[PDB]
């Protein structure tokens, strides 16, 4: 009966009889046609959908701005609020906001998909702090992820707002004018002033929605429907609605109630309302801790500590304090702190008040200590701490912030009257069970003792017995979680014993001098310096200048149309998939009865509904689209649901009942695949290795496992397929790298010639090799459904769907046997490569692995073999580097292992085995490593290595629980394809009679700025400004037979083709230009038309020569080589497992950089993307082959907190390639292994100090789980281990 | 091409020109329409010479393509048009041309 | 280079779809750009002959 | 199945444009009243020469 009223970008939005299940993000895109707000992960952890919510409090007569993730906001909770998006703060046709101008001109945009989320977070903070500090801007960006830029240029644009040769002119930016910001909608200000007390009712055939605005009415609705939840920020029940299958028919969402948002400063403590956001709570707590004595602000400091690492700024501004308490998440960062300090909950019912204490039985949800279903939570009381009362909190996750904790804790102790006896003790642990638990029995048996090491050792063995984790505990990391429970107890014993030493120095002893570092927290500060070249060239020649990405400001204003950003075409249908839920089973039955009858369902297709066109051959062996009778991995396509809307599609997909029968064997690991026919072998040999194994001093055998990786492109798999209605013509609009492949698989599926199926790609929001084979499979069945029903079909996958259907990087296993002498030189090296290929096969990864395994080391006697292994996991795809980040790591791991057996640092072993200036590769190709040795020497001097190596050794000898590490690796990245026909590129250039030029080519813009570089080529070869040239996109209707747009040579090859078409046109026009050199380009093209001169031309480059005889093992497959070196420094926490990237120094040989701004961004992004591959990015698989994606098992990519605090990049000064340039987008990924060995060196320093000589086999990724378990101590051997065969683990 | 189909069957005559100059059935050739994004600076499609003039331009592009493919056609005169275009791609022969 | 024109087929023209058609397309694209929406203009027979 | 120009599917949020034409063969425009027409349902904009 009620209406919905709110504002978006100043325009009024009225909605009559709304579906209460409607979320803000799909409403902005599908109903308001505001495609700037993007979809990233749907869980609220990416920040791609960041918007600004604005409310007016009529009591304070002030407006409150706060950011929020639109993908979790129901629109019924926005009554009277004003939403602001990217399009609202500015656009190209009106005024560009300085936030949009600076984040784009600082080259902080590559693919540009995450940019709208970055812009809104920066804009919202500048609306709350017009003169901010960099600390405030980085904390706002803590909830925003990016896969391309590495966060460095976004920080540079943020520094522009602070009153604290370059790639951008900061002096030309608009000063942030605070006078002409967006005014708050005055209609809402009048609405709030009239405190209407009527509750609003929104309903549909599925759900009713009640928004009481008075406390009296709210208590009435909570009594009518006790089971109905009380939605506040929707950050706990929202995510459960999507992926956890929960559904609530009744929903209560109170508006701003004055009784629910109370903050009072009492005498015994403070009481905070349950309606306050966690961001507001930290603001009143950060205010009181600098106003009150430190003896009473003990509890609030522990809360402020974890509220700083509590998710991101958007989720903190949505989640409520009461919602956090009632949610009772097992991995809660705030419940263990509140449980140990006698907190009470002010419950209010319709019958009367009630006050229960927040204790153990409440968090365990015992009904006696819980809330009655009729009463709400109004406020919580947090008392002041007393003298000689001390409380501390701890946590540990995959990264420092915006990551669910593996194990966190809160501990409070009380002595009283100033003597070292404990009178009260209360400790709690989270992430160790289904609910937050307190060791009430352990704290009981310890009351009365003194603070000392003799008590602590009995406190451990007592706690370890009480809080027990079975070997099969969910979340995995059981041996890691057992240690974090002890280590937090050790850090707590160290902290409060230091507080006693500061207050009563005479009675208590001073702590151990080598133990003080354990109390310091690894907290960041972000500095960056970039060096590159910058006379005798025309000033209108744009080659070599840091030109901004053409779609840069379009990325910043949301006007950049991505695939799903395309307007909904008439009568289009949505297609969702149901995927396999077993890793290896037989499909015994598929029940489509209930799903076919559901609303909106048009058709559901299984394997039999495709008949003969269920298989396409990728020129090795045919792979099937939909599963037939068996499934071979989880996430394999089984059915395709086709419905009128996206929502109705997934609903029917969840009602498809599929029965299975598991099969044997269930192959998961590499070795499990090696146990079971014939496998195509590949090998290269140099010299004789068997003869060298008898003339070397030592022989070292070793191996290293390496985990996989997810592409995690910010734009998930998206495509729209539109039949024309004539001659079965079909236009596909796909986010892909290989439009020709999409054209082939769709034409083959539809049994049509290629000339009837065209493929159009304007831009892709990141790809990294993950948008080819699986994307064509989805487009095949999507076009099949489109042609069958004569309608346009759109298929966009969610994040959870995407990671499960798409593969990723190939997990590697490298066995090696190295013959070497004591001087560090390696003579004999036998190598075996193994790649976890997945369900289907992959040879090219093994090939490029063996050819690039040598890196910058001349192995005189080398034998290298490789294989690919079928497993019951999703089939992986080629990534950045094409196997190089794996083949070069196992050699560096080998070099590090012989350095331990030789006693020399790994850096000395690397330089001893390095190539000479002129040398020969294992495949008998000569190299000129003159730039290779020069990169190593300048990186040593630029980073001041030896001065920092001795300082790190000084730190390791002075500190016991904190260690530092330092490492430097060289880089030789060979660039080349298989044959000349694979490097072939084409282009098409038009010149209109007004002088303007339209160019198109076979390359795909994925963020590497290929289009920007092509316009730079047109500008030089035709002597016209780029403003005269324009490019729309890539289409098979213009440039046929285009090669895949993946790798380093995409811009190089297409740059030569565009250069060929411009020269062809320029030669036809030479008579006209010579006879009138003063005239413009307009009268040149006009007289060309008058003289019958053709102004259209095709560009073409046949490709670089490339050959390789894989039988002999010799060949010339690489056009050029990219050289470089990287040096990284790390400080690790020995107790927790935490680490901090301190400094990284990168030098690269790019030659003549065609665009130094774009090329440096690719170096940073490749390094950060590689850094995550070796440190934090971890894929958790179950023993049944099911990928875990909820809780501490969540996949995490590098954030801002993970970027090194100091980053230095220098481009080595400088002809077969275009303009003497070098493609380099895949090089820096391996340079991200410098931090891996920096952590490896620091772990060695902790093992050497404690005397633990032996095999330090650290596998990739070097997660905090592997870091801490390598630093063995008394707590390591104290944990209760489990026997291997008793329990079925949660992971591995 | 730059011609506009107004009922004079200009498109039909062009496919007849492709069929003769490339020695392939019309079923192999297809045309979608006219667009300034493909053929720039096209003249007005009105009068008697619309098909004649555009027929000579389509004939010029087919001859340009047929000459690039003469080494491949002579070395395999029995093969179809599919393996001709495939080996042209393998030998780095440009299969697009402007008439 | 920013304005492209696409014509698949015309149901008869005879010279009457040039100068006046461009005038209609001029003001139709002007209205389309001003309001940021797609605009369709189809004349009735009586409108057309006039 | 031959798609002509107006046979193209209605694109999202598209607007329609109609013209008012002269009713005199040679006269002077003394006034143009767009008041009543601008307020009518569905009207987005009315453009004159200025
Ligand atoms: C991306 C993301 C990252 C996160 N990271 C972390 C982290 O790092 N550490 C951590 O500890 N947590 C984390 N969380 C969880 C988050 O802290 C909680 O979900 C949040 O605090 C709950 O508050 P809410 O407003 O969303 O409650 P809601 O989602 O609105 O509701 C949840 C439950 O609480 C009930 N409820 C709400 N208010 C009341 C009230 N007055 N009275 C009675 N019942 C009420 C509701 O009935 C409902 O049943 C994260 C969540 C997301 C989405
Ligand atoms: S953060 Fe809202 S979509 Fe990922
Ligand atoms: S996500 Fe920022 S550009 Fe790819």
């Amino acid at each position: 009966a009620s209406e919905l009223l709110f504002y978006v970008n100043g325009r009024k939005v009225i909605e009559k009889n709304v579906d209460p299940e409607t979320m803000l993000l799909p409403y902005l895109r599908k109903k308001l046609r505001l495609t700037g707000t993007k979809y990233g992960c749907g869980g609220g952890g990416c920040g791609a959908c960041t918007v600004m919510i604005s409310r007016y409090n009529p009591i304070t007569k002030r407006i409150r701005h706060h950011p929020a993730n639109a993908c979790l906001i129901p629109i019924c909770s926005l009554y009277g609020a004003a939403v602001t998006t990217v399009e609202g703060i500015g656009s190209t046709h009106t005024r560009i906001h300085p936030v949009q101008e600076r984040i784009a001109k600082c080259h902080g945009t590559q693919c540009g998909f995450c940019t709208p989320g970055m812009v809104m977070s920066i804009y919202t903070l500048l609306r709350n702090h017009p003169e901010p500090t960099l600390d405030q801007l980085t904390d706002a960006l803590g909830g925003n992820l990016c896969r391309c830029t590495g966060y460095r240029p976004i920080i540079d644009a943020c520094k522009t707002f602070c009153k604290t040769p370059k790639l951008f002119a900061e002096e030309e930016f608009l000063p942030l004018d605070p006078t002409q910001e967006l005014i708050f909608p005055p209609e809402l200000m009048i609405m709030a002033e009239k405190q209407s007390q009527r509750t609003r009712v929104f309903g549909s055939e599925r759900m009713m929605w009640f928004s009481p605005v008075t406390l009296k009415e709210l208590l009435e609705f909570k009594f009518k429907y006790p089971q109905a939840p009380v939605i506040m920020g929707n950050t706990s029940v929202g995510p459960e609605v999507k992926f956890k299958g929960v559904f609530h028919p009744v929903i209560i969402s109170p508006d701003r109630i004055e009784e629910l948002s109370v903050v009072n400063h009492a005498y015994n403590g403070l009481t905070l309302g349950a309606g306050l956001s966690l961001a507001q709570v930290k603001d009143i707590l950060a205010d009181v801790v600098q106003k009150l004595p430190e003896e009473k602000t003990q509890m609030y400091h522990a809360l402020l500590k974890h509220l700083g690492t509590l998710a991101g700024s958007q989720i903190r501004n949505m989640a409520s304090l009461g919602g956090h308490i009632i949610s009772r998440h097992p991995d809660s960062d705030l419940n263990p702190i509140l449980a140990v300090g006698n907190c009470t909950l002010n419950l209010l019912s319709k019958e009367g008040k009630r006050q229960i204490p927040l204790n153990e039985q409440f968090l365990s949800k015992c009904p006696n200590a819980d809330l009655k279903p009729q009463e709400i939570l109004v406020s919580v009381n947090i008392p002041y701490s007393r003298k000689w009362e001390f409380v501390s909190a701890f946590r540990q996750a995959q990264r420092q912030e915006n990551a669910l904790a593996i194990v966190n804790s809160g501990m409070r102790v009380f002595f009283g009257e100033g003597d070292g006896i404990i009178r009260e003790l209360c400790i709690s642990y989270g992430g160790v069970g289904p609910a937050t638990i307190c060791a009430k029995n352990s704290c009981q048996k310890l009351i009365g003792r003194h603070w000392n090491e003799q008590m602590l050792d009995i406190a451990c063995r007592l706690i370890l017995n009480e809080v027990s984790l079975l070997g099969s505990a969910p979340g995995g990391k059981v041996e890691f979680k057992r240690t974090l429970i002890i280590s937090f107890l050790f850090k707590f014993y160290l902290e409060v014993s230091q507080i006693l030493k500061k207050m009563d120095p005479v009675h208590y002893p001073s702590l151990a001098d080598k133990y003080e570092s354990a109390l310091e927290d690894l907290h960041s500060h972000h500095c960056s310096t970039l060096k590159y070249q910058n006379p005798k060239q025309h000033p209108e020649d744009p080659i070599g200048h840091p030109i901004m990405h053409l779609s840069g400001v379009k990325h910043a204003t949301g006007e950049a149309i991505y695939c799903d950003d395309m307007p909904l075409v008439d009568q289009e249908l949505f297609l969702t998939f149901v995927t396999s839920s077993r890793a290896h089973a037989k499909i015994v039955s598929i029940d489509l009865s209930e799903a076919l009858s559901m609303p909106g369902v048009v058709d559901i297709m299984t394997a039999e509904h495709l008949s003969d066109v269920n298989s396409f051959c990728f020129f090795t062996e045919a792979e099937k689209f939909l599963a037939t009778d068996k499934v071979f991995c989880v996430g394999q396509l089984v059915c395709a649901v086709l419905a009128d809307s996206e929502v109705q599609a997934k609903r029917a997909a969840k009602r498809v009942k599929i029965v299975y029968q598991d099969l044997e064997p269930l192959i998961l690991t590499i070795e499990e695949s090696i146990q079971h026919s014939f496998k195509p072998e590949r090998k290269l040999e140099y010299g004789n290795v068997d003869e060298a194994f008898k003339v070397v001093d030592q022989i070292l055998e070793g191996e290293i496992h390496m985990g996989g990786q997810e592409h995690f492109y910010m734009e998930t798999q998206s495509m729209l397929v539109v039949p024309k209605g004539e001659d079965q013509e079909m236009d596909v609009y796909v986010s892909t790298q290989f439009p020709k492949y999409i054209q082939d698989i769709v034409a083959s599926t539809l049994k049509l010639p290629a000339n009837k199926v065209m493929c159009h790609v304007r831009r892709v929001g990141g790809a990294f090799g993950g948008k080819v084979l699986k994307t064509g499979i989805i487009a095949a069945v999507t076009a099949f459904a489109a042609n069958k029903h004569g309608r346009a079909v759109r298929c966009v996958l969610e994040r959870g769907e995407d990671m499960l259907i798409t593969g990723g990087r190939h997990p590697y296993l490298g066995k090696y046997k190295a013959g070497f002498m004591n001087d560090g030189r390696i003579l004999a090296l036998d190598m075996e490569h193994y790649s976890n290929a997945g369900a289907s096969l992959s040879l090219f990864v093994i090939e490029m692995g063996l050819l690039k395994m040598d890196n910058a080391y001349k192995f005189p006697n080398l034998r290298c073999r490789g294989w690919a292994c079928r497993t019951n996991l999703p089939s992986n795809t080629a990534f950045r580097g094409f196997g190089f980040p794996q083949a070069a790591l196992i050699t560096e791991s080998c070099i590090t292992e012989v350095a331990a057996k030789c006693g020399l640092s790994p850096e000395k072993v690397r330089i001893i085995n390095m190539y000479k200036e002129i040398d020969q590769t294992p495949y008998k190709q000569e190299i000129n490593a003159k730039n290779l040795i020069q990169c190593w020497r300048e990186c040593m001097a630029m980073s001041s290595y030896s001065l920092r190596k001795v300082a790190v050794e000084k730190f390791n000898a002075e500190n016991y629980w904190k260690k530092k590490g330092l490492a430097m690796v060289p880089l030789k990245f060979p660039v080349g394809l298989g044959s000349r026909a694979a490097g072939q590129a084409a282009a098409l250039v038009h010149i209109y009679l007004d002088g303007s030029v339209l160019v198109t080519h076979g390359g795909i813009e994925m963020g590497q700025g290929v289009h920007t570089k092509m316009i730079q080529v047109v500008s030089r070869e035709l002597r016209m400004p780029m403003s005269n040239v324009h490019l729309r996109g890539t289409s098979t209707e213009t440039v046929p037979n285009a090669n895949i747009s993946g790798g380093s040579v995409v811009a190089d090859l297409n740059g030569l083709a565009v250069k060929d078409a411009c020269q062809t046109l320029l030669k036809r026009l030479e008579p006209i230009i010579s006879k009138n050199p003063k005239g413009t380009w307009k009268d040149w093209a006009q007289t060309a038309f008058d003289e019958s001169i053709n102004l259209s031309a095709v560009g073409y480059f046949r490709g670089y020569e490339s050959d390789m005889n894989w039988e002999k093992g010799e060949g010339q497959p690489f056009e050029y080589f990219v050289y470089g070196a990287a040096c990284s420094e790390v400080e690790i926490d020995c107790l927790t497992g935490d680490h901090k990237n301190i400094r990284t120094d990168i030098v690269m040989d790019v030659g003549c950089s065609i665009n130094p701004a774009i090329d440096i961004g690719q170096i940073e992004g490749a390094f950060i993307q590689g850094m995550g591959l070796y440190t934090i990015e971890e894929l958790n698989y179950s023993p049944q082959g099911i990928l875990h994606t909820r809780g501490p098992d969540q996949y995490k990519i590098p954030a801002i907190c993970d970027m090194p605090t100091e980053l230095h990049i220098a481009l080595l000064p400088p002809s077969n390639t275009l303009y003497s340039s070098k493609g380099l987008r895949e090089s820096g990924v391996f340079l991200g292994c410098s931090v891996f060995f920096a952590i490896h060196d620091a772990v060695s320093a902790a093992r050497q100090e404690r005397g633990l000589h032996g095999p330090l086999t650290l596998n990739s990724p070097l997660t905090p789980e592997k870091i801490r378990m390598a630093c063995e101590d008394k707590f390591t051997k104290m944990i209760p281990r489990d026997e291997p065969g008793s329990y079925v683990p949660w992971n591995v």
